[PDB]
């Protein structure tokens, strides 16, 4: 009863049904492998690449204390590591855990196969979703409402594992520094992002708990300020697995169910939202399933990604991303479709940055919330329509203090023109300390020509 | 695809396997039945049912809320009732969980049965254990005799169970009556019933919020606080686990993750409090398959009353009766005080003491009842035996270092100094003359020496 | 320039007239003379003398730290006291301050004849009142005769009086002893009287500390909680005003400056609160004019007694006693209903009463006792007069609605109802059952009927 | 028995002693008289008025409540409206308080010859000071440490008088509105200091409570960091006179003794540290009454003010200076050392935009600071000497996050380097985001040329 159980992307000790079946079943002998070539243009990111490094050393840690200890391989082939491992220990079985990305796909059938050639048997689970994409069908759906009716409608079939007890313990490999996950140069500037985040699944337990005891039941109000901190903040944490999608489904609905019984309205609402909002995952992999003239200008670009193109609103959203590796969804949504419907940028570009600076780079996240944005899909805002920066402002930052804060030198002008200042006359520009062209910028392209622009690409279809 | 789902100590919607394969299965017709005459003399007590009508009322309303009714039904025999639903609905299935009550155990044996003979199907699961009783034995195997190697073992081996998710909705669906026609409560004892609100609220919704609280904020105190009979110390689940309202899982694996942190951190007072709490938690699963596996008094009325009053003489018993009597509640060393001097000093039928706790106490459990009483009694070689009694001023000094519990309870003995204040009947005239106290006129006197009770007991 | 302070009742450094003349002056030598015989029967009691003994060694730490000492000397004779201080320093001047007692009159008087007869200079000055006795008075120059009129003339007229910041640092400078030797405390009361130190704590800098919190965070709720015994509605501000370790000038700026803003902002509330506060602290001023300007019992032994511990029966009384003996200290309703009972109802002579709280109440005061004691016996007119007795029922209804101060202090009565938790004679047999009471086994039954005792009065 | 109670700069109830005079003499008329002509240069600035007007309206329904009502005068003569006041309500009695300002003696002495001419008495007190300025002598002082001592040896010759309780009551007077306090275009813009300030005396008290029970004791520890708030922020308020300076010396020095008697020294420490402080201000009044080849470059001045300077300590100072009208110690001892000894102004260009911007502006303080950093005083800093940098910011801003909260655009580089970025090599300017040139300024003068021209200037000494 020898076993290798395999870690891909499920950094976590519970809920993890490949590490409970081997555990139960008998020895354990845990890997990590790390391969750069096979990934192709799928690498992960600077930003994400820093995260995995901590959640790493945090699980090692805990599975030493448990009796076993993590290893590392980083290699050329994943085939020839497997072998070695199994000439080297001589075990019985292989086990690991879903993913739904191409590359995944494509290496778990190849090594499904190849394994099973020479009389090794192999198990794989499922670890990251509510539904299997295949399990929910009318045909395919077409649109997330009908999608998310019928999920709702059906009953789950999972069930939860608690955390092996103890492991009973049993070639090239290394240390957590010589996977080179990160450059020479770059160390002293990427320490400074501990100020905000703290990575490893014994903080991502002790962030959820907090949330859903005292936050959940403001969600409804909350989720539509950008100022501050509303939202639940779960997104990295949920990227690599250190937290369970089902457990916090479970503590969702149960909130869920006491606050309809004592005939809270504002608790139904919140709540409702919140679970839409984690159903929006589980359709994401879903489509991704089922369903496989610009400008070429550099320093439109450069200003873009440093934040100075004139609008408040796209300067402080840059601002605050590369100085925490994040950004509310309003925010997202109004810096992606600046960049696609005002300068005329190749989305390659702006995929491509985002990638590399968030903290929680997600291709099917990403790609659903592109297609959006993009009018894409008939569910949407059409290219057609530009929205106004004063109905922007008047709709999410009533106040201010989102511009106040990330762009102090804007700290006088009134409520009323600080989202639109090219508007306001030059007597409050000068009673304020703003002087534009000075020590802020004009606007970079005028609303009115992009919008004309736009119309021509538009009204030819 | 019609099943009957049977409520009798579960009262939960979590964790509920009979109730979550009924649900998955098809359309559900909760009931509970109530049945005075079957109990015999296992007929709970008035702390008892209280608890259970205002725990009714919560599980009634939170079903429905989801989509189905609770139906009480009180009758002279289950087999009729269950008969007259069948007849009624037209059912398919019938699913409960389990008890290991004598009583309970009888009845379920003869339901199925009795069922099985119509072509109606039946089914059983498991609801209250970790272990069931006949799943640990020794390597010959042979129950196990001690309660060391019992958990030993216990902690050795691997749990074989899972958590189910609550039901989201339930497809709706003869002599039903009403929350208020059971009968569970007298009519002269309502509005002194009503006080125990002051301390307690019933209600799986309020275990859940109880359990949380108490994990996050006082487990790391437990293994100095758990020794220390003032305040409020321990985690205070026992009468939410005594109905159901709490799964014995959840809290088991809660207190199993804290306790792997502090473990990989190096927290020593945490490993420590997180071991004592769940060897508290493993005695009720020994307690249970104990009772599974193994199937010259003074007869003084007086005594006995001054006993339940709280008019003895000796501080710590006075404060534990006191106490109890007005919270339905006392701390475990102050229960096997007050059991030890019923049974060592005044000779006392046990049953009697076994009686009144059943009666008071707000969580009045059989198999843990019949535990503690044989420990204290010395049947068990694991435990303190007949012979030796404890000296009151020793139990002071380790387990109320400064009088306060006393000084709570028994306001009348304020200001006697820290040194004298268990042992009154030492302390010269000088000093309870300086101090209020007056023996026999604004307190008792002992009410038996000490001494001579030892001798008395040393005869036996 | 030497001069001698003397200490006797204004321990603290702040708003210290003498000592801040002094100070200015010159070189200081600070005394305090502590003299049983003078003192005559109106030596003060046991609970008096141990706050006296904790303030003046906090005293004496404070004097020593700005640079000079605190002398203490037990005597025979003041004068020969001062004047021995006298010989031995060469001293050119003498200052105190005043008060208005009968016996610190006759010895201030002689004091300053005394010593003008031999060339020596000496000065007093007002450190405890707002206006002097003597400086209030009606148009045709006669003293007020009722207290609404005589507080309507007070905040009419206008404050005559600054206040003066603390000295910085002294220059210093026969039968001379140690805070030991003055005897303050008997040899068995040491260990009981520590027991004190759980609710009080003496000391000007705690004083201080007091003031500000109360100012700042409870006077605003005044006007609600200044009517409910339980737990701590009021200020607690007695004791610390008998010994002059806080200026009554300073409680009555801040109180004053409070009401000033509230009524600008208009807060009917606020105001209200702050009119009640600064009416209680008028009372004092009034008490100490009345006593300058206007200079057929039962002798049973075992009703005093029973009285004194607790035994008699109704619950309000039992329990202001309870509280009384164990924290010295009451509410003001408590002291209105302890006292009246026990000259109405148990006919005993008014004199044990005045002596019994002289030697327990930790601010025994000598005017405020006597200005109590004559507006409950109904003396004024102002008042409640002897004829009327209360009705125990509407009593607790107005004061104490819910029960919790009778179940805190008398826990054996913790599941009464509170309907009748305050008249227990009245309620059936049938709930004295369903409760856990039982009148004279573990509560005794009133100890002299109502009506009869009515009846007495009425003859009377 | 009619008198006239004067207000000039003493807008509070309590400690104040014309007004408690007056009141416990008989029938008060209380009066407010605004003369824009007289003050000369001394005119008051844009956020002095503003925190006027809100104090006047505070004073206002204060008196309104008590019983009587205050009175605005704006005139082109004061004599002439306190003649007509008399003229109008047959008065008997002038009282007013001291001031130490030139204009006010000159003004103080003409009112009262000018009146006890005509047979009306006056009568003027003291209300802002411990020591007059003509009560110690050894002849005067010369050193703040001599002086000090004395002051400190002496012994206190003033009492606290209480509030009075009520008013007994009695042209072209005016209302808050027209006294054009504040212009039209400004009034938006400066609402917003509402934001961090609230006048009014009832609020000053609140605030010297708190800072009293709660903070005095970490002062000796937190004076020497110029982030968050440290200090007392008490100087608006004593400027105005709506606390009394006595109040606050009382409150401290029974503080002091307790902590002495009780042997804690850090208490000590704090305690003499701020009594220190609340002294130099008497030794500014002392020395006012006892002793009555720059670049004129105009962007240069221009770039100081906006904060486009390139030393990041100057920036985050005015950035912070414009936007709260307030600044720490250190902050304005590194920026006019700055303005002075790198870009050679002329110093009375900074001793005007601190007039018009401080919220606190006072004459003998701010003379008194100029003084001390411009090297006229034997005891300071001379003007040979110039600061680093990099040991400025390791001295009072160990970690950065002054920096890092209002320059932004520098939150991820290195603590090393955060104070000197023209040290730091390419590749860290490289690693993080910054870019010199592009996104902040490179140094507008170098270091070494402006020390060699004040090496001329001094070394021509
Ligand atoms: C242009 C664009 C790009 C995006 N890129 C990403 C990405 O790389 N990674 C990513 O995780 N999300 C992405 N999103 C989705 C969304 O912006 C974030 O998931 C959201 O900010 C999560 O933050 P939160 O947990 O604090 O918010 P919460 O409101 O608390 O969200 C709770 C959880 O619900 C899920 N969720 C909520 N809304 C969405 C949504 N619209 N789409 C998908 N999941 C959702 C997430 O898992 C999230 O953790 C993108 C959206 C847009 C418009
Ligand atoms: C004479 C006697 C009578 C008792 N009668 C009862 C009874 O009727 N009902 C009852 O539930 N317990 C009974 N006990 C056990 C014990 O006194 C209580 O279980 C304990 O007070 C539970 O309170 P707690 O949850 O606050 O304490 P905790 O220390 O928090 O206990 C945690 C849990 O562990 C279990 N547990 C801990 N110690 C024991 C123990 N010695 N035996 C069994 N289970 C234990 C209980 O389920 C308890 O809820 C009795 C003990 C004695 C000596
Ligand atoms: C029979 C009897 C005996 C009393 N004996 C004393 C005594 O020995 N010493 C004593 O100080 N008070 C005495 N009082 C007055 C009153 O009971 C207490 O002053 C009051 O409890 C003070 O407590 P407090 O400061 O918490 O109440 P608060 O309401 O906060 O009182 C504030 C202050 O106002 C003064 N005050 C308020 N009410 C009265 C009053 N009726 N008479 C005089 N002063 C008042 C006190 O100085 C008190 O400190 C007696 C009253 C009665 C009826
Ligand atoms: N059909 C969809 N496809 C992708 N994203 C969506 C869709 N619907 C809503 N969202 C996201 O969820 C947010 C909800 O906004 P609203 O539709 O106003 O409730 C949107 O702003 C998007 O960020
Ligand atoms: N063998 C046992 N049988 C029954 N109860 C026990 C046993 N061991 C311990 N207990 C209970 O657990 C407590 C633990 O006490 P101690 O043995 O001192 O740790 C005892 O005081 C009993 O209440």
């Amino acid at each position: 009863k020898k076993t290798i159980v395999w870690f891909r992307r499920d950094l976590r000790i519970e809920d993890n049904p490949a590490l409970a079946a081997a555990a139960h079943e008998g020895s354990v002998f845990p890997v990590f492998i790390w391969c750069p070539e096979e990934e192709g243009q799928f690498y992960p990111g600077r930003a994400s690449r820093w995260w995995m490094k901590q959640s790493l050393a945090h699980l090692s840690q805990s599975l030493k204390a448990l009796g076993s200890d993590l290893t590392l391989i980083q290699t050329h082939n994943t085939i020839s590591a497997i072998l070695d491992c199994i000439r080297v220990t001589g075990p019985t079985k292989v086990v690991f855990n879903h993913l739904y990305d191409p590359v995944s796909l494509v290496r778990d059938h190849t090594v499904k196969e190849k394994l099973v050639e020479r009389g090794i048997s192999v198990q794989s689970y499922n670890g990251d979703l509510l539904y299997e994409p295949w399990e929910i069908y009318c045909k395919p759906f077409t649109s997330f409402n009908s999608y998310w009716k019928k999920c709702l409608d059906m009953s789950i079939e999972s069930v939860m594992l608690p955390p092996p007890w103890r492991l009973m313990p049993i070639i090239w490999a290394c240390s957590i520094e010589e996977l080179g996950l990160e450059n020479e140069a770059e160390k002293p500037s990427n320490a400074l992002l501990t100020r905000a985040w703290s990575p490893g699944w014994s903080n991502a337990d002790k962030l959820l708990n907090e949330f859903i005891e005292k936050q959940l039941i403001d969600y409804a109000k909350n989720s539509k300020k950008v100022v501050g901190n509303s939202t639940s903040l779960l997104s990295p944490y949920l990227h690599f697995g250190e937290i369970s999608v089902r457990h916090v489904f479970q503590c969702a609905r149960m909130k869920q169910i006491i606050w309809a019984r004592d005939k809270n309205s504002e608790g139904e609402e919140s709540a409702d939202l919140f679970l839409r909002g984690i159903g929006l995952r589980e359709y994401s992999r879903y489509i991704c399933f089922n369903f496989p003239p610009w400008d070429a200008d550099v320093d439109k670009f450069k200003a873009w990604r440093q934040g100075r193109t004139g609008y408040p609103l796209v300067d402080a959203g840059m601002r605050e991303l590369w100085a925490t590796g994040w950004m509310h969804n309003r925010i997202r949504v109004i810096v992606s479709s600046f960049g696609v419907k005002f300068l005329l940028l190749p989305w390659k570009w702006g995929m491509k940055y985002f990638w590399d600076t968030l903290l929680d780079a997600d291709l099917e996240c990403d790609i659903l919330g592109w297609q959006y944005i993009s009018g894409s899909i008939p569910d949407g805002h059409e290219l057609d329509r530009l929205d106004n920066p004063a109905l922007q402002g008047a709709k999410y930052d009533p106040e201010g203090e989102y511009i106040r804060q990330w762009l102090p030198e804007l700290a006088r002008l009134p409520t009323e023109w600080i989202h639109h200042p090219w508007d306001a006359p030059l007597t409050v520009l000068k009673a304020s300390g703003v002087e534009l062209g000075t020590n802020y910028a004009k606007p970079i392209v005028d609303i009115d020509t992009a919008r004309e622009l736009l119309a021509k690409a538009i009204s030819r279809t």
